[PDB]
């Protein structure tokens, strides 16, 4: 919160830089301005966020609309004021900062509502410099330890190892994940303690097979399935024998909800 | 390039980010990598600066192909070494980056040999944060200072007229002004207001060929600009030779999808 204020901040900057000169003769005046969402069916994310980041810029504001709340129909979802160099130097950040998140909250929330027995998660290929917005997304969407993949594995020899190394290392309360594209290697990894195993890029017949296979030799591991995965196509590997599916297609996905700034006069 | 590797240092940190628990125990190894490309049809960019990163990971490396060059077929585009743990630690900001801007640079590409009189050109609703690697991007795709007042600016300062007078003063001469517009009547006073760049925004082929033309017909030395949320498939529609650059957000705010891997050879 120290730490997302301040990748904010340099947001701002980014967008500045040294000074921004078509706002530069307005920074004697102030300005009311109303934040509108344009896109209809949405759920908001980014609220608190935002009100902290407009704070540290000096502008005062007041929202009507909750972190995680549905959205129905298009509106004013909050009001800002203060200088008017502030207000015009913090719009870029505000507004894409409220999209991305918007954004992401809202894809997860239709994924989640299209399964019963799976929890929907992200994965960690995520827009770098932005990815701890996206996961807060996430959450606020409705969704919610240690990594080992195939170049871990080449290097370590086996999972085996792997899994031994790294358990020397954490407590006994933090899980090891293991990726893995077939059976065979599915099964290694349960054999060698995996806690989690991820099935990368399979279909959802191979998910019904393997996730079973898993569940029989060990059901206190916990099943992950791994793709991108559409909202049409999630349903599909929704087993009994998978605890949590993961898609791209939350972090990864083009922004799609619109937001502007509009002054008042 | 010093602020870019800062950058780039800054995506190794979130992705670290205290510290790295299943590369951990790799760290008294060292291991060769081959960069893979996946995806067929594509230009290359970030090649100069994932070198410099990579040196300034302390990592060794070889590029098989340069920034700006068309490529045909999948294949490796590199190779890496050194250190096991920062060679680990720097793989997913390395493929980020090179992901990123490959699919910024081809599709740039696309667009501009799709044009015969404008030039394309990426707008300023980028990606934040990584927007400095997506204009490079567009750079090596193909297409390719000054000042932007918009509709907000233009409710404070009350007219165009005054928006150009109070800015005119606070920049060099050779610094350009753009006004951002939505309509004809906007754009002719933007144009008698002293603008140097007239920017048409969220507007029709036709509404853009006629405003653009009386713009001309007024001052020829005045730059036009158009832009939106404007497609591969319709971008020629706006080719007319009254337009100087065609700017669309597709460019940077399109799904990334290149492929490319890091794969540790053994």
């Amino acid at each position: 919160m120290e730490k997302i204020l301040d990748l904010l901040m340099s947001f701002v900057k980014e967008d500045e830089g040294k000074l921004d000169l078509a706002s530069f003769p307005l920074r004697n005046t102030t300005a009311g301005a109303h934040l509108l969402l344009k896109t209809e069916n949405v759920v908001a994310s980014g609220i608190e966020v935002s009100r902290m980041f407009l704070e540290k810029m000096g502008l005062l504001s007041k929202f009507n609309v909750e972190d995680g709340e549905y959205l129905e129909g298009t509106g004013v979802i909050g009001e800002i004021e203060g200088n008017t160099y502030k207000l015009l130097v913090a719009e870029r950040t505000l507004l894409n900062v409220l999209s991305v998140m918007f954004s992401v909250a809202t894809t997860t929330r239709r994924f989640a509502e299209k399964l019963k027995h799976a929890k929907i998660a992200a994965t960690r290929k995520i827009l770098p410099g932005l990815g701890v917005l996206q996961k807060i997304a996430v959450v606020h969407g409705g969704g919610d330890c240690v990594m080992i993949k195939d170049n871990h594995l080449k290097m370590y020899g086996s999972a085996e190892r792997a899994v031994q190394e790294v358990r020397k290392i954490i407590p006994f309360t933090t899980k090891i994940e293991v990726e893995v594209e077939n059976l065979e290697d599915a099964l290694r990894a349960v054999e060698a303690g995996a806690d989690i195993v991820m099935l990368d890029n399979l279909s959802p017949e191979e998910v019904k097979d393997i996730s079973r296979r898993i569940k029989d030799i060990n059901p206190n591991v916990i099943v992950e399935v791994s793709g991108g995965i559409t909202e049409e196509n999630v349903s599909l590997y929704d087993f009994e024998t998978v605890d949590v599916i993961s898609s791209s297609r939350l972090t990864l996905q083009e922004v799609f909800v619109d937001l502007s700034l509009e002054i008042q006069r």
